[PDB]
C-alpha cells in the first residue's frame, strides 16, 4: 500500500504532509459552518439583517481560507507525484539494463516498452492529486461526525455505526480491482510485444504479405483485455451501488429515530436538521471519491511488475565495482575443459570441454562446421554467460575475478551479422570507445577502408543510418562496425566473420590494414573464406564441441584431419469520436438517463427538508409520526432505487468505453501497418516512437471517455438541479448565483488553453525517451558488449528532464484553477446572505426560502471539485484524438490493402527495367541508379556483379514494389507494375533478404509464415525442411519443430537462419526468386547440398541470383556488371 511511496524523497515526504494537512483543512470548514449557521435556523428587520452581515463576513473570511488551501492541495501532490515519478523512470529502467543476457533469453523483452509507458501512465494517475482529493472527502465526513457530536450525540451514534461497513466494502472492492488491473494490464502488454515485434522487422512483414497475420494476432489479445475490462467495470459500480444504498438505508434508520426525539422534545428543530444536513454532506462526500478509490487501486496494480525488476539480481553484475583491474595485461587467454549450455536450451549440450591455448602476440584460426560453437566460444571470452564445468583465464587468473567493465573494455568483438544503432555515423564510432577526437575516427576509418563513401555522401559523417542500419549497404555498415571496433585499440580482438559482405578486394585492403597493425594484441578469426585462414599462427578445429585438431598450415594438411577436408495536425471534435461508437447508442441512453435521475436527487434534499421543518409544527401528535414514517419509507425506497441507477449508469458507461477502445486499438494498429517504406524510413517513426504511440494514444482517450463520462453528466445533473430548484424558490438570489459562471468559464477556457499547450510538448518527448528504450532494449547484445549501457541510461534521463519541467507547470497551473473555482464557489455563499437580507427586509422572498437556496447550493459546491478534476483530461484526450485521426486519415500511395488492379490469371516469369532512374526519399540528392536497362526471360538466372553499394539491392526493393521509380518502366511479363494489384504481385515473388531475420516464434510458424492465406501443412513443411538442409538439425533439437527462435533469431547461429529464410522462400513455390546473398553464413558443404536443392527447384522458372562466388556467377545465364548505377 506505501510500496508506490517507496521511493519517496524527504521533499517527496514533505510536500505530500503538507498536501494531506492541507487538504484535511480544506474539506473540514463546510460541515464545520453549520454549528453558527444552525443557530438563527429556528427563526426584529434590523437584529436579521445585522446576523446575515456577520454570517457574510464568516463565509467571505472561509472562501479566502479555501483560495490558499486549495491551490496547496493539489500543488503540493501534483509536485510530489511528479519527482516520484520521474525517479521511478530512471530506476526501471537501469534495472532493465542492469540484467545479464540469460535473464534476456528466458523472459520477454519486446513487451517492456509497452509496460514502462502504460504502467508509469497508470501510476502518475494513482498517486498524484487523487490521493488528496481523497483526503479531503474523509476530512468532510469526520468533520460532520465531529459538529454532530457537538450538537446531538444520540443521532450520530446511529450514522457512525455504519461507517466501517463502509471501508469493508470499500477495502474489498478495492482490491479486486487492483487484481483485475494487473490481468487486464498483462494482456495489453502481451499485444504491445506483438505490435512491437510487427514493426520491428517491417519488410518481412510487408514482402510475404503478413498484415493480416499480425493484425489477428493483436486483436487475439484485445479481446481478451476487453473482456477483462468489462468485469473491472462491474465490480467498480457495485461497490458506488452498495455504498449509496448503505448512506440511504442508514439515513432512513437516523431519520426514524430522530422523529420520536423531536416528537418527545429531548431535541428541538434546530439541533436535529444541524446534524441532518452535515452529515449528508459529508456521506455524499465519501460517495464521490469512490473513482478516487479505484484510480488508487489500478496503480497499485500496476506496480507489481515494475517493482519486482528493480529487485532482481544478476549474478554477472554490469555496473559492480568488485574485480581485479590489473595495470598491464599480455593477451593470454586459455580455456580448461569448458562445459556449456545455454540456459533457455538448457538440455543441448554445446561445448563438452575445449583447451584452447593463445599466447600474447599471435593470432588462431577457428575452423569447423556450422552450430558447432565457435561464436559461442567468443560469447564466453566476454563474459556474457558463464560455464557450467569449467574455467577461462587471462594471464592465469580467471576471468571470473576480473572487474566485468574492465574485461569488455580491454576486449573487442565484432559481430557476426553486425548491427549499428540509429543515429549518426560518427556517432556509432564514438560508441565503439566513449571519448574519441575527430583524428582517431578519420584513422580507424581509413584503416576499415570505410573513408571514400563517407567523404562521397553529403553531411559526410552526419548522415543518418537508419535503424538497425537499414538506411546503409551491406559492405557499408560492415565496414563501420569494423571501425567501430577498431577506435577501441583492444588487446584481444575478435572476428566472427568480418568480411562476409565484402568483395574481395575491399576484403584485401582491410585485411592487409588489419595484418598490418598487429604488434601485441591477440586475435581470434572466424574466416569466411579459406584462403586468408593460412595467415594463421594456430588453427583450430572443432568436432563436437571439443579441440582434435590444433596446429600450423602445413601441420594440419599433414594431418589428415577436418581441416585437410575443408581445404579440399487539425484539432477533432470530441463527437467525431464518438461517432466510432453509434452501435451502442442504447448505452449512452441508458447511462445519460441514469446520471441525470442520480445527481438530480442531491439538491433535492433542500426541498425535502423543508418539507420536513413544515411537517414538525403544532399538532395532535398522533399524526406526525404517522407521516414520519412515510418520510422514512420513501428514503428507504430512494436507497433501493438508487443502488439499481448506481450500478447501472457506471457499468452502462463503462461497457461502452471498453468497446470504443478495442477499436480504437485494432483501427490504429490496422493503419499502422498500411503505410509504405518511405513512412518508416522517415527518422520521426522509429519502432520505439511508434511503439509508444500505440500505448499512448487509445490509453489517453480511454481515461476520458471511460466511468469518468458518466461521474461527470451526474455532477453536470446535479449543478442543473440546484439552478433549477432555486429558480422556483427564489429567482432574485440566483442571478447572482450564476453570477459567477464568467469567472469560472474564463478560467476554464485559459486552463483549457495551457494544458492543451503542454500535453504537446509532454507527447513530443515521451516519445524520443521511448526510442532511446527501445533501441538500447532491443540491441542489448551490442549494448552489453560495448559497455554503453552508462551512456545510454544518461541519454534517456536527459531526455526524460523534459516532462517533468512540464508536470510542474501543470501543477501550477491546474492548481491556480481548482483554487479560485473553490475560492469563487464560497463567495456566492457571502454575496447569498447579504442580498437575501436586503430582500428579506424588503419583503420579496422569505427566511425559509433564502435557507432552502443555501441548502440546495452546498451540494453544487461539491460537484464543483470533480468537474475541475475532469478538466485536465479532457485536454489529452483531445491531442491523442486528433493525432489517431490523422494516422487514420493519411493514405499512401503504394496502399497495401487495396483490391484494384490487374490480377492475370496466368504468369509467364518475364522482367524488364526500362530506364529506371531511383533516388532514396531520405537521401535524394544522390543518384543510386540512372537508367537500368535489364531484361530476363523465363527460366533463365540473372546474375548481378558490382562493387560494394552499386544498388544491387534496390532492384530486389522495386521488384518488391516498396518504392516507385522516378523516371522509368518496371514491367512484368509486357504490363507495367503500377497495374497489378500490389498483393498478387508481392505473393509472385519468392525473396531472401541479405541479413535475414526471423520471428520469436516456433520453426514450424517461421518456414509456414512463406506462403499465408492458406494452412500449410506438416508434410509441405518438412519437405521444404529437406531441400534448404535444415532437417538433420531440426530432428536433432528435442523439440522438433517447436523449439522458439528468439527474438530476431538470436536463438539460432548464423547459417541455421540463413538456412530457415531459405526454407521460408522455398515453401511458396514462387514464380521468380530473388536470393540477395543467400548463401554467405553457411560453409561449403551446406552450399553445395543447398545448391543442387535450388538447382533442381530452378528447372521451369526464373531467378534473379546476387551473390559473390565464382561457382555461383559462372554458370548463370545472364551476368551484369554495375557501374555508376548502370549495366554495363
Ligand atoms: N542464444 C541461444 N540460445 C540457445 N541456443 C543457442 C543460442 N545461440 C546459439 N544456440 C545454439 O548453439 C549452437 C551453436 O551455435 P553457434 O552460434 O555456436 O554457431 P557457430 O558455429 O558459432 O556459427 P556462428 O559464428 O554463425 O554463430 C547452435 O546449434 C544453436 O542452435
Ligand atoms: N533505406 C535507404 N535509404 C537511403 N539510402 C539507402 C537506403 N538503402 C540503401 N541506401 C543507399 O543505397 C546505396 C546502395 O544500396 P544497396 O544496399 O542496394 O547496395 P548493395 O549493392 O546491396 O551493397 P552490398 O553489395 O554491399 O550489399 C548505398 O550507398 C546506400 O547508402
Ligand atoms: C502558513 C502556510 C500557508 C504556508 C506553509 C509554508 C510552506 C508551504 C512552505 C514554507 C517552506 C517551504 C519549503 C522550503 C524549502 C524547500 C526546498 C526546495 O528545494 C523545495 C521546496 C521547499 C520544500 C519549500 C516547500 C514549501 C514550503 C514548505
Ligand atoms: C484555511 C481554511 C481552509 C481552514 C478551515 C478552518 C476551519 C477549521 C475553521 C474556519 C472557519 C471556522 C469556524 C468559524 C466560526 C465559528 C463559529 C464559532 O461559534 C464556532 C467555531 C466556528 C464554527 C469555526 C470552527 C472552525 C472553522 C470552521
Ligand atoms: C499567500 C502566499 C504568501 C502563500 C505562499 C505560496 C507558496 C506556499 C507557494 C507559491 C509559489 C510556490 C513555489 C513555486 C515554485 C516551486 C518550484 C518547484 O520546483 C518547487 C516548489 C516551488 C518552490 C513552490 C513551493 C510553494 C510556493 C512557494
Ligand atoms: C443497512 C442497515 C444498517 C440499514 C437498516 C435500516 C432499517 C433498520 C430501518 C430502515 C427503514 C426503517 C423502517 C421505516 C418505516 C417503518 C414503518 C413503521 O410502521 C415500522 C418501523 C419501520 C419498518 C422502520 C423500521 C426500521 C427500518 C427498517
Ligand atoms: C430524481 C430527481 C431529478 C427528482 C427529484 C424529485 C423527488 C425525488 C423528490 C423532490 C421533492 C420530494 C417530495 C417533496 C414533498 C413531498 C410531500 C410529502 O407529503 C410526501 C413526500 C414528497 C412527495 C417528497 C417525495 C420525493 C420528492 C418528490
Ligand atoms: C453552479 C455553477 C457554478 C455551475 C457552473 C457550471 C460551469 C462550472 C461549467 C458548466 C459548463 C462548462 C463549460 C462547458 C464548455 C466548455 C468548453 C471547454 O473547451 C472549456 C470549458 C467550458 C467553457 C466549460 C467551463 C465550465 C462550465 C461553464
Ligand atoms: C459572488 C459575487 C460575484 C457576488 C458579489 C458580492 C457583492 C459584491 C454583492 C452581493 C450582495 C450585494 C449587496 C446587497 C445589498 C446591498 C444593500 C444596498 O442598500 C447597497 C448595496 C448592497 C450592499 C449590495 C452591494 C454589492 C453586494 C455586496
Ligand atoms: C481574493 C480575491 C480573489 C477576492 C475577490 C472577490 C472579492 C473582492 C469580493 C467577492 C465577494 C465579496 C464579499 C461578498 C459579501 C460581502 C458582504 C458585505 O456586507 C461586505 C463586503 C463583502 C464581504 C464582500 C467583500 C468583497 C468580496 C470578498
Ligand atoms: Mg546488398
Amino acid at each position: 500500500v506505501l510500496t508506490l511511496f517507496r521511493y519517496s524523497d524527504w521533499q517527496d515526504k514533505l510536500f505530500m504532509s503538507l498536501g494531506t494537512i492541507m487538504a484535511i483543512a480544506h474539506g473540514s470548514g463546510l460541515p464545520l459552518m453549520m454549528i453558527v449557521f444552525g443557530e438563527m435556523t429556528d427563526k426584529p428587520g434590523k437584529i436579521l439583517e445585522e446576523e446575515m452581515t456577520r454570517y457574510a463576513y464568516y463565509y467571505s473570511g472561509l472562501g479566502a481560507g479555501v483560495l490558499v488551501a486549495a491551490y496547496i492541495q493539489v500543488s503540493f501532490w501534483t509536485l510530489a507525484a511528479g519527482r516520484q515519478i520521474r525517479k521511478i523512470r530512471q530506476k526501471f529502467f537501469h534495472a532493465i539494463l542492469r540484467q545479464e543476457i540469460g535473464w534476456f533469453d528466458i523472459n520477454d523483452t519486446t513487451e517492456l516498452n509497452t509496460r514502462l509507458t502504460d504502467d508509469i501512465s497508470k501510476i502518475s494517475e494513482g498517486i498524484g492529486d487523487k490521493v488528496g482529493m481523497f483526503f479531503q472527502a474523509v476530512a468532510t465526513f469526520f468533520a460532520g461526525f465531529i459538529v454532530g457530536f457537538i450538537r446531538g450525540w444520540k443521532l450520530t451514534l446511529v450514522i457512525m455505526a455504519i461507517s466501517p461497513i463502509l471501508g469493508l466494502s470499500a477495502a474489498v472492492w478495492a482490491k479486486i480491482l487492483s487484481a483485475f488491473s494487473d490481468k487486464e494490464l498483462a494482456a495489453y502488454a502481451k499485444a504491445g510485444a506483438v505490435a512491437e515485434e510487427a514493426l520491428g522487422a517491417i519488410r518481412t512483414v510487408i514482402a510475404f504479405g503478413g498484415q493480416n497475420k499480425e493484425l489477428e494476432r493483436y486483436q487475439k489479445h484485445l479481446e481478451n483485455a476487453k473482456e477483462i475490462g468489462i468485469k473491472k467495470a462491474i465490480s467498480a459500480n457495485i461497490s458506488m451501488g452498495i455504498a449509496f444504498l448503505l448512506i440511504y438505508a442508514s439515513y432512513a434508520l437516523a431519520f426514524w429515530y430522530g422523529s420520536t426525539l423531536v416528537i418527545s422534545k429531548e431535541y428541538t428543530i434546530g439541533n436535529a436538521m444541524t446534524v441532518f444536513f452535515s452529515i449528508l454532506i459529508g456521506a455524499f462526500s465519501v460517495g464521490q471519491a469512490a473513482p478516487c478509490i479505484d484510480a488508487f487501486a489500478n496503480a497499485r496494480g500496476a506496480a507489481y511488475v515494475i517493482f519486482d525488476i528493480i529487485d532482481n539480481n544478476p549474478k554477472i553484475d554490469s555496473f559492480s565495482e568488485r574485480g581485479h583491474k590489473p595495470d598491464s595485461i599480455k593477451g593470454n587467454l586459455e580455456f580448461n575443459d569448458v562445459h556449456f549450455s545455454y540456459p533457455s536450451r538448457a538440455n543441448v549440450k554445446i561445448l563438452k570441454g575445449l583447451n584452447l591455448k593463445v599466447q600474447s602476440g599471435q593470432t588462431v584460426a577457428l575452423v569447423g562446421s556450422s552450430g558447432c560453437g565457435k561464436s559461442t566460444t567468443v560469447q564466453l571470452i566476454q563474459r556474457l554467460y558463464d560455464p557450467d564445468e569449467g574455467t577461462i583465464n587471462i594471464d592465469g587468473q580467471d576471468i571470473r575475478n576480473f572487474n566485468v567493465n574492465y574485461l569488455r573494455e580491454i576486449i573487442g568483438v565484432v559481430s557476426q551479422e553486425p548491427v549499428l544503432f540509429s543515429t549518426t555515423i560518427a556517432e556509432n564510432i564514438c560508441y565503439g570507445r566513449g571519448n574519441v577526437t575527430m583524428d582517431e575516427i578519420k584513422k580507424a576509418v581509413k584503416e576499415a577502408n570505410a573513408y571514400e563513401f563517407i567523404m562521397k555522401l553529403p553531411q559526410k559523417f552526419d548522415t543518418l543510418v537508419g535503424e538497425r542500419g537499414a538506411q546503409l549497404s551491406g559492405g557499408q555498415k560492415q565496414r563501420i562496425a569494423i571501425a567501430r571496433a577498431l577506435v577501441r585499440n583492444p588487446k584481444i580482438l575478435l572476428l566472427d566473420q568480418a568480411t562476409s559482405a565484402l568483395d574481395t578486394e575491399s576484403e584485401a585492403e582491410v585485411q592487409a590494414a588489419l595484418d598490418k597493425a598487429r604488434e601485441g594484441r591477440t586475435t581470434i578469426v572466424i574466416a569466411h573464406r579459406l584462403s586468408t585462414v593460412r595467415n594463421a599462427d594456430v588453427i583450430a578445429g572443432f568436432e563436437d564441441g571439443v579441440i582434435v585438431e590444433q596446429g600450423s598450415h602445413s601441420e594440419l594438411m599433414k594431418k589428415e584431419g577436418v581441416y585437410f577436408k575443408l581445404v579440399n495536425v487539425p484539432p477533432v471534435s470530441f463527437l467525431k469520436v464518438l461517432k466510432l461508437n453509434k452501435t451502442e447508442w442504447p448505452y449512452f441512453v441508458v447511462g445519460t438517463v441514469c446520471a441525470i435521475a442520480n445527481g438530480g436527487l442531491q439538491p433535492a434534499f433542500s426541498v425535502i427538508f423543508s418539507e420536513i421543518i413544515a411537517i414538525f409544527g403544532p399538532g395532535d401528535d398522533a399524526v406526525k409520526q404517522q407521516k414520519c414514517n412515510i418520510f422514512s419509507l420513501i428514503f428507504l425506497f430512494l436507497g433501493i432505487i438508487s443502488f439499481f441507477t448506481f450500478f447501472l449508469q457506471g457499468f452502462t458507461f463503462g461497457k461502452a468505453g471498453e468497446i470504443l477502445t478495442r477499436r480504437l486499438r485494432s483501427m490504429a494498429f490496422k493503419a499502422m501497418l498500411r503505410q509504405d517504406m518511405s513512412w518508416f524510413d522517415d527518422h520521426k517513426n522509429s519502432t520505439g516512437a511508434l511503439s509508444t504511440r500505440l500505448a499512448t494514444d487509445a490509453a489517453q482517450v480511454q481515461g476520458a471517455t471511460g466511468t469518468r463520462l458518466a461521474l461527470i453528466a451526474q455532477n453536470i445533473a446535479n449543478l442543473g438541479t440546484g439552478i433549477i430548484i432555486s429558480f422556483i424558490y427564489g429567482w432574485q438570489l440566483t442571478l447572482l448565483l450564476l453570477a459567477v459562471v464568467p469567472i469560472i468559464a474564463v478560467s476554464g477556457i485559459v486552463e483549457m488553453k495551457l494544458l492543451a499547450g503542454n500535453a504537446k510538448r509532454d507527447k513530443k518527448e515521451l516519445e524520443a525517451a521511448g526510442k532511446i528504450a527501445t533501441e538500447a532494449i532491443e540491441n542489448i547484445r551490442t549494448v552489453v558488449s560495448l559497455t554503453q549501457e552508462r551512456k545510454f541510461e544518461s541519454m534517456y534521463v536527459e531526455k526524460l528532464y523534459g516532462p517533468y519541467r512540464n508536470s510542474v507547470q501543470k501543477a501550477h497551473i491546474y492548481g491556480i484553477t481548482f483554487s479560485i473555482s473553490q475560492a469563487f464557489m464560497y463567495f456566492s455563499y457571502a454575496g447569498c446572505f447579504r442580498f437575501g437580507a436586503y430582500l428579506i427586509v424588503n419583503g420579496h422572498m422569505r427566511f425559509r426560502d433564502v435557507i432552502l437556496v443555501f441548502s440546495a447550493i452546498v451540494f453544487g459546491a461539491v460537484a464543483l471539485g470533480h468537474a475541475s478534476s475532469f478538466a485536465p483530461d479532457y485536454a489529452k484526450a483531445k491531442l491523442s484524438a486528433a493525432h489517431l485521426f490523422m494516422l487514420f486519415e493519411r493514405q499512401p500511395l503504394i496502399d497495401s490493402y487495396s483490391e484494384e488492379g490487374l490480377k492475370p490469371d496466368k504468369f509467364e516469369g518475364n522482367i524488364t527495367f526500362n530506364e529506371v532512374v531511383f533516388n532514396y526519399p531520405t537521401r535524394a540528392n544522390v543518384p543510386v541508379l540512372q537508367g537500368l536497362s535489364l531484361e530476363v526471360k523465363k527460366g533463365q538466372t540473372l546474375a548481378l556483379v558490382g562493387s560494394s553499394g552499386c544498388g544491387k539491392s534496390t532492384v530486389v526493393q522495386l521488384l518488391e514494389r516498396f518504392y516507385d521509380p522516378l523516371a522509368g518502366t518496371v514491367l512484368l511479363d509486357g504490363q507495367e507494375a503500377k497495374k497489378l494489384n500490389v498483393q498478387w504481385l508481392r505473393a509472385q515473388l519468392g525473396i531472401v533478404s541479405q541479413e535475414p531475420i526471423l520471428f520469436d516464434c516456433s520453426i514450424a510458424e517461421n518456414i509456414a509464415y512463406g506462403d499465408n492465406s492458406r494452412v500449410v501443412s506438416q508434410d509441405e513443411i518438412v519437405s521444404a525442411a529437406k531441400a534448404a538442409n535444415i532437417h538433420p538439425f531440426i530432428e536433432t533439437l528435442p523439440h522438433k519443430y517447436e523449439t522458439r527462435v528468439g527474438d530476431k533469431g538470436t536463438q539460432l547461429s548464423g547459417g541455421q537462419k540463413q538456412r530457415i529464410a531459405i526454407a521460408r522462400a522455398l515453401i511458396r513455390q514462387p514464380q521468380i526468386l530473388l536470393l540477395d546473398q543467400a548463401t554467405s553464413a553457411l560453409d561449403t558443404e551446406s552450399e553445395k547440398v543447398v545448391q543442387e536443392a535450388l538447382d533442381k527447384a530452378r528447372e521451369g522458372r526464373t531467378c534473379i541470383v546476387i551473390a559473390h562466388r565464382l561457382s555461383t556467377i559462372q554458370n548463370a545465364d545472364l551476368i551484369v556488371v554495375f557501374q555508376n548505377g548502370r549495366v554495363k
